[PDB]
RNA sequence: UAACGCUGCGG
RNA sequence: UAACCGCAGCG
């Protein structure tokens, strides 16, 4: 063999990458891709082996996009280096395009020894059918597809940026944009919820689970002529973030998740019918936000299927009876509800809908307390 | 004589005037124009006439331009009132285009009796030059152009919003906005200044003035072989804008408007020279400032001709000496300079420059002054 | 901020 | 946020 020195990465100055590392789901100016890519082997406790940025524009020309061109370094380096698996991390701004994803895929099947995953900052053209289709030849070809948190934005600071010395600042907003995405990613890769966490999180019996956590699969329908009609894009499943420092430092409930997807969707003037399953019904604090945006959205129509009912330590009574004061619908999920989750967002794999001991009990006895408690009238 | 009701306006909801009306200068999303008129006699203390409302999409097929709209009810209004002196205003959302304009100038040919007055949110399409033509044809035709400010933002939030009674509440950086907004206006309509304001605040008589203000005229030239040649746009004057609670409530320096208002420019990678003539040396606020800015603008040149030295309490001569350690060319106004600012910035309606007594004789003390200052010893 | 630019046809 | 949209050729 012949030995090849690393290659000391050419850092970008930190302006440049503040500027289109920003993860403003919608961010109009940036024309450039910039992508850090690093090399490392199957051990992650081994120091990376070699470390390249790349950038070009994003016109059409696929031949300059920097996915080619870190392409044509790669075979390069592959030729050049000990022949054994090797796994590629991407730090990348934009998601990349159909072209560029059929070369990667067309690479990827070529030398089945590299595993390549891909961190985008911001998701390019998610709207864009031919974007989505990118994203899924990606996926499938093996590449893992991932979202850049303040995590990956530290690690590119410190492993690419002329940052100096000086410590890794987030911008305003970083959390909520990461949300948006990831939901957003959730969604094009059409990404289904493992059986296990399924079946532990949407157990209807009454109390006995774990710590909290709320779990809510979500989908849309639109009005045709007095008939609800799937709207296949927008439906996948988020949960609650729980607290962190650099994420939502209290926390974000996934009622609140799920109303800031809702209008990035960007939805029509005609009706629309957004259906949740929760694992918990909404709390106080969900149930008035819920209220205000039926307040606020006339084409929105919000049906909402617990699987149990959340004891807010008190509160849960009074947020209830104002979420289904104030416009929303309410049910608690029967059989029916549980095995079409089970068929639509789980990765079932092809097993049927085992239904775990006392289900349509556990249902029947949430719709009582559910009845008893929106028809406990006040004054 | 048959007596025509007011026609009470239908108000637009606050919604749509926050969006619309927001003054950021480059503002993406709007589509639709919002135009409303207001029809008085010749008389502020007369109670107004009319009011209407207008909304129209941007685009061709101007038929349809609230402008044309407007024109169209106006005339029918003109065939059914009182044969009489009326004053129009205008609070529209964008500048119009050059069909509309040239619409309205004939309208204000046709019509000697109306004057009109537009107050713009945004100047549409600045750098674009038919629109800057169709801003030169309104102001040529009679109509008399502005920027919306805090005022004028709250009286139509008064006179045509639905706001209920509840006060306007103004948005994040709308004093900035404005300035930004002002001074490309008057480079665009190319406005020159009063003599007696000239003559007065240029006089280099060493302190002799009243409550007084810093202008600065600024000209902008770009290089091409070893020799600087005009760039014709970028050329006007500003003043200091004096504290204000909706507007910059300490205040805002010439100096630093004019470094805002420099990147608005977008200039190029190209070398510029960028000159200005300041009744008034920098402060040391200003001049820290300047210095930062020739610090992070490599292809900006500052030419600074002061017609003063400011007497910052006591830091002028520190002030001074960092603008020149840093990056700036500083000279005190010869009869030259003087001359050229009269010829070229201020309105002198054909008459020439009359020299005020002692210029030269205070211009070689200015420039002995400012030598001292600069050839100070440091250790 | 629905997100590279120029040149055009139309809504 | 250089700022209505679709279609079409090129950088
Ligand atoms: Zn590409
Ligand atoms: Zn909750
Ligand atoms: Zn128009
Ligand atoms: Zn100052």
């Amino acid at each position: 063999m012949k030995p090849q020195i690393r290659n000391m990465v050419e850092p970008m100055d930190p302006r440049t990458f503040v500027s289109n590392f920003n993860n403003r789901p919608i961010l109009s100016g940036l024309d450039t891709v910039w992508l850090c890519c690093e090399v490392k082997t199957k051990d992650p406790s081994g120091p990376p082996l070699d470390a390249k940025i790349f950038q070009g524009k994003v016109y059409p020309k696929a031949k300059y996009h920097p996915e080619m061109r870190f392409l044509r370094w790669f075979h390069k380096w592959r030729q050049l280096h000990h022949d054994q698996e090797y796994k590629v991390t991407w730090y990348v701004s934009w998601s990349p395009c159909t072209r560029c994803a059929n070369s990667v895929a067309t690479f990827l099947a070529k030398d089945p020894k590299v595993t390549l995953t891909i961190f985008v900052a911001r998701l390019y053209y998610f709207w864009d059918p031919d974007y989505q289709q990118a994203l899924r030849i990606l996926a499938e070809a093996g590449a893992t597809m991932k979202i850049m948190n303040y995590n990956e934005f530290q690690d590119c600071w410190n492993k690419f940026v002329d940052g100096r010395g000086k410590p890794f600042k987030p911008w305003n907003n970083l959390p909520k944009h990461y949300t948006l995405l990831q939901a957003t990613l959730g969604e094009l890769l059409r990404h289904l919820m493992d059986p296990g966490t399924f079946t532990s999180n949407f157990n209807n019996k009454p109390w006995v689970s774990g710590q909290h956590e709320t779990y809510l699969c979500y989908k849309v329908e639109r009005l045709h002529n007095d008939t609800w009609v799937p709207l296949n894009q927008h439906r996948g499943f988020l949960r609650n973030q729980a607290p962190n420092i650099h994420g939502f430092p209290k926390g974000r409930h996934a009622a609140l998740c799920f109303l800031d997807l809702i209008p990035f969707w960007k939805l029509d003037g005609q009706q629309y019918r957004v259906t949740c399953f929760t694992s918990w019904s909404p709390c106080f604090s969900c149930a008035q936000e819920m209220a205000k945006f039926i307040s606020n959205n006339e084409h929105v129509s919000l049906c909402i299927f617990a699987a149990r009912i959340y004891d807010d330590q008190g509160r849960y009574q009074e947020g209830l009876r104002t979420l289904h004061r104030d416009g929303a619908k309410i049910a608690m999920m029967n059989y029916s509800e549980f095995e079409y989750c089970w068929d639509t967002f789980v990765d079932r794999q092809g097993r049927p809908f085992q239904p775990w001991d006392g289900l349509d009990e556990h249902s029947q006895a949430l719709s009582g307390r559910l009845r008893a408690i929106l028809q406990n009238q006040g004054n």
